[PDB]
């Protein structure tokens, strides 16, 4: 029902909401759903396993919410997303995705993501990161990790959010461990890399080809930053080093 607003050539931050007591988290909206909801979730290493919920921007920023979750499972690392009424995420330390049914709050389903590597980040190296990353677009659901058939670069598949079933994989040419974030918008993956910060790879699912791009990110982007895009709003929502931000993104031609 979205319509493709392009290939991003651009990104700047666009609002600045609030400065969290959390350095490290991801907040998102349901983009299936015309509603002001706001869903919230601070990493705490190890120990992240609550949602937030929030009915408005207002709420969010004047830190009123509704109600709490409380996960059947704790998250690995920050991510998640909200689709049509269910909770994804990644269980802690698996190759697992989670769906969790926020209005019944019960889980629902479960996923094994077949040879995505997990709970193999070097010693050194912020934990943070999650080792199936989630994305919403125009397209549908996406799951995006690491196989070791793919010599640790990323992997993409399309999840069906109702049926679970994986309806499409592609294998990339980008190294897994080198980018910060990526995210899909109409079917392509967008890969941020540090240089500061740039997208400067993209693979387009629709035709299994990839190119090289060069799309700067803010300078006050950093590397342990958590990105989400919204394809109702077509904005990327952005926590960054305590921030709680959004970007807003300009397009050209596909
Ligand atoms: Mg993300």
């Amino acid at each position: 029902v979205f319509l493709c607003p392009g290939l991003l050539k651009g990104v700047y931050q666009s609002e600045h909401l609030f400065e969290s007591d959390h350095q490290s988290g991801a907040w998102c909206k349901d983009p299936l759903q015309a509603s002001d909801k706001i869903y919230y979730m601070p990493w705490t290493p190890y120990r992240t396993d609550t949602l937030t919920e929030y009915s408005s921007k207002d709420d969010f920023i004047a830190g009123r919410p509704t109600t709490t979750y409380k996960l059947p499972h704790r998250v690995d690392g920050t991510g998640f997303v909200v689709y049509d009424g269910a909770l994804f995420f990644n269980k802690e330390r698996t190759r697992n995705i989670v769906k969790f049914d926020l209005r019944t709050r019960i889980k629902s389903g479960e996923a094994i993501i077949a040879n995505a590597n997990y709970h193999d980040t070097s010693p050194y190296r912020w934990g943070g990161k999650s080792d199936i990353d989630l994305a919403v677009d125009e397209n549908g659901l996406w799951v995006i990790y690491a196989t070791e058939q793919n010599n640790g670069k990323i992997v993409i598949s399309q999840l069906n959010p109702y049926t679970l079933r994986i309806e499409g994989t592609w294998d990339t040419a980008y190294d897994k461990r080198s980018a910060s974030n990526a995210f899909m918008i109409c079917g392509i993956l967008y890969v941020v890399k540090s240089v500061g910060n740039k997208i400067d790879y993209i693979y387009n699912t629709d035709q299994s080809k990839d190119s090289l791009v060069d799309v700067p990110f803010p300078n006050s982007y950093q590397y342990i930053a958590a990105v989400d895009y919204n394809p109702r709003d077509n904005l990327l929502y952005v926590w960054n080093n305590y921030h709680v931000v959004k970007y807003s993104l300009d397009f050209g031609p596909l």
